[PDB]
């Protein structure tokens, strides 16, 4: 068992917890650090309106939670430098703020005790990048300290993309993910710095960016420059698809695609992406584990355009991923 | 004309606004004080999810709003004492901000030029408390200077009471408002000082309290605690319904009920109250300019309990009660 | 091993199928009849917008499905008088199609060869309604063949109403009901016998009648003229809250009638009724077992005037209520 | 005043009457036949949960519905050959019940007494299909009498497909049409011939099919076998998006993709396909008369891979394309 801290217990910091108790055998979360009471903490963890309530037993006091009986410590430093991760024996830190995607600033609990740093989003200055099931042999357990789990749009990009780009090639392709709507957008048409992200989240269609796709040459370099595209944010509260339009240069139908998906779909990767012939719909895919669940239904072709489409649940499959990152670092040398 | 100012440029701002320009003949908005830049306040005038889009043209440049030709002063003062509403000859000051329902913090608009002050809100300290319709013709043009409109809710059951608790007498009444979601809750599941409006608005129903029953007593003293009550947030944008469970010692039917509501809904205070026997659903009354819109079709009644159920479009309903507010002061002394 | 068939494999039936695999020891569902082809009838087992994926493989023919590895027999017969229940030995029929809630065409089941038929629904001339925890107790395994497991909102009710009509008396009561939208409902404008739930269900606040306030005279006969209310239909697709509004001769505080249901709310009858002081909304009873989760922290009183509110998941929790009724009727006499 | 009748008195036909109310001069609605009752109908058209309530008083009886004083003759015949168009004098119908799509059943409006027919929706075996602004130009009026609106996603990409084409050459293009729910679509999990929009429709991103890029060859023939697609249903209840990927052989920019929408898009074509560079969501396109709505800020370029975006009120922008097709039509010959 390598002992985990969680900074920042939000969406991802929650599921991550989740995700622990219920597929890890070999990591425990013992500390958790976020700016609010432990009432207030306790209530969301024990109380979910996406993945319903925590099987356990939930407990708190002015100094931790209590889950199952197993004491969570918690801490509301704002600052990472005032956290001691080394009085726990933490090992491991899950960065899911938000705030300290800036490896040179989530180093700073590397410096409070820690020895590997775990950032649950894109990040700038980190030592490396890994979508589980793409490019996660390439991790170095002494010189990558801190790392990025990249986004929840590129875990499901990516590794449909290694299959597709590896047996057909791909020259450049544009993607739209069809995305629930995230804790950014408004309830209410309000200020945002995106005047889009400004209106009302839960009956709008809301177009907005995203670097998910220009983001997967971090983990396959040979994509670099051929990838783009955008986000449709809807109203479902989690599941999401992403919906890839490429052009390549071999002679393809749809069903040599689907083969090759099918194909890859299997073994250890088969757990990051899936192949799927069903009637699947969004509320299907809720706390599906995959990173990528490829729907052969929906693939089409255009003389070398083709159009691919993958599910993934934003919150579940996304952390599922990271759980599979975390395991792999707490697999091998810390320090 | 009389000319006006809003402060706080929110929802209840903008149906002001749209409110005027939709139904006034004798006001005119001339300034507005907000803490965002005129693209962002503009952008949200013109385009709205629950409204629809202004029909009018609307330009901005840094100092103003220019709407179907006419320019509206915009400020960015976060206290009112920097405000010079003198300076645009505004007499009334519609204060909507959520952070001066205090009518001692309030009164910075009077000491910053304009006469009156008419808080869209449950105020403290106010020289008065009015729900068009039900106490309008004790307004004091020369006392009453600083003044509240109430809550959505309030102006909903305060008609509907006035009228059952005249023709038959409320002993005791319990409330419960199912109500449209507002931009207090929570989008994703997160921090509040209400745990329960900490919970996603859109897919929970969510109770939480309000204080619209007791303060009917403000505006009909003869029900001082003799009402409370609760709201029960669900998964619509706009539109709400008040329900009232009461006990009468008078003998009466569902038709009796029915009778007097029908009996009073008419000539101006049937601008107020409503009387329908349609078959309504919450989006039949979106957008509505009543106050209160009763539905004969749910009346109850058993022994002598009774219960009756009002509709309002708490944004849209509540900005028309608060428009015929600002009509009166208007029609009277301004100094 | 007690034999179960289902007739009418819709909401009701799917979550009763589901129930019976994840809460029942004694009980196996054997047959189904249902007016639908097997690919479709297997789909919508497998796949559930509410409950998730079915933890079970699922195979399909022409004559049945097969649910980790044991095979249902399906039919789709209009009429029941066309079924044979006996040829799959089954004791119970789970009467859920919505459109034999009279029992003198509901009993056709038995002619067929059931011993039992259990109206997932108000009943018309039925033997008995129960809610379980309320007047279980009197049930007749001679003479009560057809029974009524009532409404949802029934068995949410009916279990705050006894308790607090036993230690305080309600004279009258009126209730309403936030309730999530409901199959019948329309999805676009569209025409409907009622008016109002012919309006887009998922964008409207719906207000509909209920049978439920005074079905529970049914059940607590000394209730008996003392009830009404309506439903007001939501944009939640599971979760609902019963809003109670009574008025007692008795002299009552929050902490009174909230200590009374608290007392209540344990042992057996406290898997029909729950007690909660949770922050609690609709997302958190959905796929919750008790038929009521009584809400202290909703309990006003003013003067003699009382309102309390429980949720219940109108789904899952009305069918586990049905589940227990059903474990009841088949752990006694099942002649004939 | 050209008289029209309407036959399917659904979300098309009640928006096809609204829009005939708001926008036209030239045309009338006198009759119109439909399955329901006229209790039903008539509350359907006063009150729209997308539309809201209908400006005129509306009153009902046996044989009609009075919309702001002016009767409209009600029928409710299955079978078309049962009504008498002549009887009222209506000289174009619209085919709006959905099941008429076939040129071959619809023909038989035109027996009843009809001089033209347009069906609301892709149609087989028509005189000819037309999006208005992009062939319309093509309408026939000896030999087009029975004719397609084609459909609302085939409306918002044509228009934007012509000018980009025209511009630039389309090598091939795959589309996905982010869509607004359908009536068609189930409210809670049930039977229906498409296993995904069997799936609760308002809780789900649907996967469906739509024909609407393969028929844009109907009226571009130019892009015969460049074009398909898919929808992906989400839950709003109208507005919608069309999302279309194409390669070309030009050297083309962003600016240059924006540019070509922008030139075009003037005048009474301009009426059919607007430019926007606003920070549009799917609320601000609601009841927009366009039949396609393009956002310049959507558009992206990698390499020769063209993404382009478009908006549409699948309701009320099908609508208004329709009616402009209608008033095409009415503006000339309408023999025997
Ligand atoms: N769909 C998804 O949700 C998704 C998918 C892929 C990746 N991600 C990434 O995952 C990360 C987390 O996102 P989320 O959805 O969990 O957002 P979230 O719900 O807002 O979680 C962030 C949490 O960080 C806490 N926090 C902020 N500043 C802090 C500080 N200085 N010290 C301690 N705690 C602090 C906040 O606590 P308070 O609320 O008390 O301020 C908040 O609860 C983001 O970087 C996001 O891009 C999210
Ligand atoms: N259903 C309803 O909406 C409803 C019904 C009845 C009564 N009311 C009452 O109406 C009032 C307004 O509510 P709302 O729904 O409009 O909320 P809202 O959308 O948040 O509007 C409040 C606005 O005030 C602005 N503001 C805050 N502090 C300011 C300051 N110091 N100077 C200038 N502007 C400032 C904010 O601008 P920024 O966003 O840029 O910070 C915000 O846009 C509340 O008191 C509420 O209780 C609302
Ligand atoms: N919240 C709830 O859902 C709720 C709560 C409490 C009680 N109930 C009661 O439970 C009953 C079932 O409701 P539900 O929500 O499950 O509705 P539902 O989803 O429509 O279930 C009805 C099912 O019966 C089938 N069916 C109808 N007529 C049939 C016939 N003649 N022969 C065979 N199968 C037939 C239908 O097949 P098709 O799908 O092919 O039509 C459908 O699968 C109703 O009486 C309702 O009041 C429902
Ligand atoms: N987004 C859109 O809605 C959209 C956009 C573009 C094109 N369209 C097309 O427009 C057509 C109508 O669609 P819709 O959305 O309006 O569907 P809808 O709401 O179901 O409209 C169909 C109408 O036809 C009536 N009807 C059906 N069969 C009939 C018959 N034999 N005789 C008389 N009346 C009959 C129905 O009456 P009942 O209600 O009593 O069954 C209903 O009012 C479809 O072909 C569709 O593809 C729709």
């Amino acid at each position: 068992t390598i002992r985990v801290g969680i900074n920042g217990f939000g969406r991802i910091g929650r599921n991550f917890f989740r995700a622990v108790l219920e597929r890890s055998d070999d990591l425990e979360v013992v500390a958790v650090n976020d700016s609010k009471d432990n009432k207030t903490l306790s209530t969301l963890l024990k109380f979910d309106s996406i993945m319903g309530r925590l099987g356990q037993e939930v407990e708190y006091d002015d100094d931790s939670i209590t889950v199952g009986g197993k004491r969570i410590a918690v801490y509301a430093e704002r600052d990472p430098k005032n956290l001691d991760w080394a009085a726990h024996n933490v090992d491991i830190v899950i960065e899911s703020t938000g705030v300290f995607t800036d490896a040179n600033a989530a180093k700073a609990h590397i410096e409070a005790g820690a020895k590997k740093v775990i950032i649950s989003a894109p990040a700038s200055n980190e030592d490396a990048t890994f979508v589980y099931g793409v490019n996660h042999e390439s991790y170095d357990p002494e010189n990558h300290n801190v790392i990025s789990g990249a986004s929840c749009t590129t875990n499901c990009l990516a590794p449909m993309a290694k299959v597709l780009n590896d047996k057909f090639g791909i020259e450049n392709g544009l993607m739209t993910t069809v995305h629930a709507y995230t804790g950014d957008q408004r309830l209410h048409d309000a200020p945002h710095r995106d005047l889009r992200r400004a209106r009302a989240a839960a009956v709008n269609i809301v177009p907005t960016s995203t670097g998910a796709a220009k983001a997967v040459a971090l983990v396959l370099p040979e994509l670099k420059g051929k990838l783009d595209g955008y986000a449709l944010r809807v109203p479902v509260i989690t599941g999401s698809a992403t919906d890839l339009t490429f052009n390549t240069k071999s002679e393809v139908t749809v069903e040599s695609i689907n083969a090759a998906i099918k194909e890859a779909a299997v073994g250890e990767f088969g757990e990051t992406l899936a192949y799927s012939e069903e009637p699947l719909v969004s509320t299907d895919i809720v706390h599906d584990s995959h990173g990528s669940i490829f729907d052969a239904g929906l693939t089409k072709v255009s003389g070398n355009t083709v159009k691919v489409v993958s599910w993934y649940d934003n919150e579940w499959g996304y952390t599922c991923q990271l759980l599979r990152l975390t395991e792999l670092v707490a697999s091998k040398l810390l320090e």
